[PDB]
């Protein structure tokens, strides 16, 4: 009945709460596809995944597969304009990205819904014909570098490529990713390779079809989405590659039993436990890894990580099986360390061995699957809406692994229980398969031996004999038992109808003098799950630096406590977040409603009485010592970030303010700040979700009574209220401040130019110029220009003000990337004048979509309206306020408004900049206009102090 499709597979199993309507199909070709039919999205999405990665680049161009994947961007045959395709997105409402793993490498983007098919079809043509243009390859293979140097100082980047060259140099495995300037242009110029033609090469040889796996979302009718996947998809090349395999292990045993001791950058203190295991993907109905994942990785009373953290040895504890390839896999065991732990390592191992060895003596256990079978089911029945991206993207990925049928379940649903499985797994978690490495900054100058491509320093050594013989003879050990059933776990699933007196829009149901209530039952996505929100304000918590950190120590020390207690909660999906803000203190519970009174009431309770344990004080303070020390190693752009929130804000600490004052808080100093910042409060709550309003009441209460009961908590005085106020800086006045970043080797700078207050008006002109604007400056600075892989534009919002900002993270110096971006600033009034007045609207329009984006799940939209509360602007309707609005702006409002603000000899323009300088320093391209000369800030003190602060915002 259809030559062009292979098979039309069968009814997709799908939550029977989700409305969304599927069909799978292989294609003629091979390509593997879901469609997915919501009539009522806002945008369209699809997603390709090849099979293939960087596993399969050649050894002679390190990271070709992920270069190849910059390239399918930057034009095909069909669209051979250099950014079609970033420009069509733009101009519709859509977005994109690609990454590439080992074994594949996958592109998504999501458009407006009714132009699927033209964003498709540009699509479509990345694996069809595409381009690698002579002069795009030449620019492009910059942003690669950077990409790669934002990478070379970054800890996380250094391991996983540590271990990669520890491994069997032979093997696949060990090959660098990213790729370089070096290994993609410096070298294979040197050997004289045409890399046009060898990307050619390579997409040829391995972009074929039958490793294509395709998801496209969108309004239309399953009929209508296949017509349109099988006419713009049917034509791609079925060179039948066979699908890569890894069968054998890249760590031999004669890579086993080995220790490595390696510097890092940050003063970070981790112990890595490797195991290599054979490929349990297949065993996915059963899944063995993760049994012995949830039971190595508990965190409960009797588990392992409460032992080692009870001897002052670690503080947080990961294990679990590791994605390796198709043929093999890790079973790993991390922890960080203690300074006490950095010395007893041996004896930690020892103890993981003790654990592993009492899940021997006690047998696989039925009824603890059972429970993973059970959480995993509900997870599954109850998930929230994906965002639709997100979503294509991950099917598209695990259509590659199972039947078109069991996709959207076989991450979830568990089915088989397998004793052997787990037993046979259990019995590779031995000492002489152990790989360890330690990662502490007392290695330095005790190091031999240098990974090439990060540079990262270790040595490397036998495990000695006496030591594995020690660890083979794990007896039992009295203080590890596994858990018991996990009381948490919800029961009661029943949606509470909706009430005679609901509303659109949270209500405030509630404003006494301790407590200001928003309230809203959901009328959207009917799970039983509900939002939890609260902001306490308390003065004390940011009066001074030293305050600050208790405020800070004071709610570690909490979350550390009731860590074991909260662990099964967290596993029966019921969660809380819980840190310090600069106003006071931010709790959050989110997840199934049912059991969720219970935790909240153990949390104020224990907030409310809460003892300290010194070894814990002393070790968390240790902790966020280095913490603070560590910001001097995060990327340039952050720091330039950083300062800016330093310079704007009324108030605000210093990392070496908060470093030297943390030298004087002492356990009995602490003991005293707590039953002092809890005495006097005022709340703000949101309660979001499946509840009622008197439901809400009796939460919002119970939560005052329990502080009142414990802390003698009373309300504070309306005039105590202070929320912070940004500077305001001076009409056509320009100000520098200049710091060196110490570890990067990158340089970084954000430009701000400070507009007015928050308000319909002035909120929708910076909106539409940061639209319109938003695409040109990353197609300019980085794809043109190549400036840097780091190139953002788009509003900044504040303490009520706003203004337009740019980041970029770069090689070139910051006074440079100032002119280039001015220069930038006038190609934009041009191209504005330019602009078609039809073109104008699409951009109206594009905004628009982009803002009225309905939520998907309830936490989106909890989000949104704790945006309007912790902001005091309570505007729920905004998003339509300010879409009608803008619809009526014209290209005249928007040159008036770049001309008043934003040019550069503007009326009113207000322009600050952070420059963080790299670690070493003190034509083709538009015309740069020439620059006022700035006023270079000295000091963050006399820098405040000499200008006037704003106002705060209005309310309703
Ligand atoms: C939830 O059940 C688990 O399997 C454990 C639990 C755990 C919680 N805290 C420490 N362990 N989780 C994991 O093992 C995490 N995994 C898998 C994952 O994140 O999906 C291991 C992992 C994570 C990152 C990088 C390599 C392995
Ligand atoms: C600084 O700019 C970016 O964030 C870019 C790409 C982008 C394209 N259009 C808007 N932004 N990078 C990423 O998002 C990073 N990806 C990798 C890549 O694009 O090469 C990281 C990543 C890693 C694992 C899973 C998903 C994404
Ligand atoms: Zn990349």
């Amino acid at each position: 009945n259809n030559p062009a499709i292979k098979r039309i597979g069968n009814h997709i199993t799908k939550s029977p709460e989700d409305k969304r309507e599927y069909r799978g199909l292989e294609l003629a070709n091979g390509i593997k596809v879901l469609l997915i039919s919501d009539p009522t999205t806002d945008k369209s999405s699809a997603a390709l995944d090849v099979h293939i990665g960087s596993l399969s680049d050649p050894p002679n161009i390190a990271g070709l597969s992920h270069f190849l994947e910059h390239m399918l961007f930057l034009g095909t045959k069909k669209y051979p304009k250099e950014n079609e395709y970033s420009q069509f997105l733009s101009e519709h409402a859509g977005s994109s990205n690609a990454f590439t793993s080992g074994e594949h490498t996958n592109y998504y983007f999501d458009v407006s819904h009714e132009h699927l098919e033209g964003a498709l079809d540009r699509f479509a043509q990345f694996f069809l014909s595409p381009l690698f243009d002579e002069s795009a390859k030449d620019r492009e293979v910059n942003a690669v570098d950077s990409e790669h140097e934002k990478n070379v100082m970054n800890d996380a980047w250094r391991l996983f490529q540590l271990e990669k060259a520890t491994g069997n140099p032979k093997h696949p495995f060990s090959k660098f990713g990213t790729g370089n300037k070096y290994t993609l242009e410096t070298r294979p110029n040197q050997e004289g390779i045409d890399v046009r033609q060898e990307l050619l090469k390579f997409h040829s040889a391995y972009y074929s079809s039958n490793l294509m796996a395709v998801v496209v979302l969108g309004r239309e009718s399953l009929d209508d989405l296949t017509n349109l996947v099988v006419k713009l998809f049917s034509e791609v090349e079925n060179k039948n590659v066979p699908l890569p395999e890894f069968p054998e292990h890249p760590f031999q045993e004669e890579h086993l039993k080995q220790l490595y001791k390696i510097v890092p950058i940050k003063d970070i203190r981790n112990l890595y436990v490797t195991f290599p295991i054979p490929d349990l993907q297949k065993y996915y109905k059963s899944n063995p890894g993760h049994y012995l994942g949830h039971l190595i990785g508990h965190e409960g009373p009797g588990s392992l990580l409460s032992e080692l953290k009870s001897k002052g040895w670690v503080n947080t504890l990961v294990g679990g099986q590791k994605e390796g390839a198709r043929g093999f896999m890790f079973f790993i065991i991390n922890v960080d360390l203690t300074e006490e732990g950095l010395l007893h390592v041996e004896d930690i191992i020892l103890h993981m061995f003790q654990y592993i060895q009492k899940l021997r003596a006690e047998g696989p256990q039925e009824w603890v699957f059972q429970e993973l079978k059970d959480l995993n089911a509900v997870a599954f029945r109850f998930k929230d809406k994906e965002r639709p991206r997100g979503y294509t993207s991950k099917i598209a990925g695990i259509l590659h692994y199972y039947p078109l049928e069991e996709v959207l379940t076989a991450e979830y649903l568990l089915e088989e229980f397998r004793p052997d499985l787990i037993e046979m797994v259990l019995d590779k978690l031995r000492p002489e398969n152990v790989r360890v490495a330690i990662v502490s900054k007392s290695f330095e100058g005790k190091t031999d031996r240098t990974e090439e491509w990060y540079g990262t320093q270790y040595k490397q050594e036998a495990i000695p004999d006496e030591v594995i013989k020690k660890w083979q003879n794990a007896d039992l050990n009295g203080k590890f038992k596994l858990p018991t059933k996990n009381e948490f776990i919800p029961t009661n699933f029943e949606i509470l109808p909706l009430e005679k007196e609901a509303t659109p829009y949270p209500a405030l149901i509630k404003d006494t003098a301790m407590s200001k209530l928003w309230f809203k039952q959901d009328d959207k996505f009917f799970l039983p799950k509900a939002n939890l929100n609260f902001e306490f304000f308390s003065p004390f918590a940011y009066v001074d630096p030293l305050h600050s950190n208790m405020a800070y120590l004071y709610l570690e020390l909490l979350k550390d406590s009731l860590n074991e207690y909260a662990y099964a909660a967290e596993l029966a999906g019921l969660s809380y977040d819980l840190q310090n803000t600069i106003y006071g203190m931010y709790l959050s519970v989110k997840g199934y409603n049912d059991k969720q009174p219970i935790l909240l009431k153990k949390i104020i309770e224990k907030m409310a009485t809460f003892e300290i344990d010194e070894k814990r004080f002393e070790i968390i303070k240790e902790a966020y010592m280095r913490s603070l020390n560590n910001f001097r190693a995060e990327q340039p752009h952050q720091h330039a970030m950083y300062y800016l929130r330093l310079l704007m804000t009324e108030v605000a600490w210093t990392k070496d303010e908060l470093k030297e004052a943390l030298d004087d808080v002492t356990l009995p100093r602490l003991k005293a700040f707590i039953p002092q910042l809890l005495s006097r409060l005022h709340i703000e709550a949101l309660l979001h979700g499946n509840i009622t309003k008197q439901a809400a009441l009796g939460i919002m209460q119970m939560v005052e009574d329990t502080l009142i009961e414990h802390a003698h908590t009373k309300p504070l005085l309306p005039s105590q209220l202070v929320r912070y106020r940004e500077v305001q800086l001076p009409d056509r006045g320009w100000f520098v401040y200049q710091q060196r970043n110490e570890v990067h080797n990158n340089s970084g700078i954000e430009i701000y130019y400070q507009t007015d207050m928050q308000s319909t008006s002035e909120n929708m002109f910076l909106e539409l110029f940061a639209q319109i604007i938003s695409e040109p400056a990353f197609n300019t600075l980085r794809t043109k220009e190549q400036l840097g892989y780091i190139v953002f534009s788009g509003p900044r919002r504040a303490n009520g003000i706003q203004g337009l900002r740019f980041i970029i993270q770069s090689e070139k110096p910051p006074h440079y990337l100032e002119s280039r971006v001015e220069a930038f600033l006038i190609t934009m009034e041009k191209s504005i004048e330019d602009m078609t007045e039809e073109a104008f609207q699409k951009h109206i329009q594009a905004l628009a979509i982009r803002r009225l984006d309905k939520p998907k799940k309830l936490s989106a939209e909890s989000a949104k309206y704790w945006g309007e509360i912790i902001s005091q602007q309570y505007n729920f309707d905004r998003d339509n306020t300010e879409v009608a609005y803008l619809k009526t702006l014209t290209k005249e409002d928007i040159i008036k408004f770049y001309k008043e603000m934003l040019a550069v000899d503007a009326p009113r323009r207000h322009k600050v900049s952070v420059h963080v300088l790299a670690r070493e320093m003190d034509i083709n391209l538009s015309q740069a206009p020439a620059l006022p000369q700035p006023e270079v800030i000295q000091n963050m003190t006399e820098f405040k102090r000499g200008l006037p602060l704003f106002p705060l915002v209005k309310p309703h």
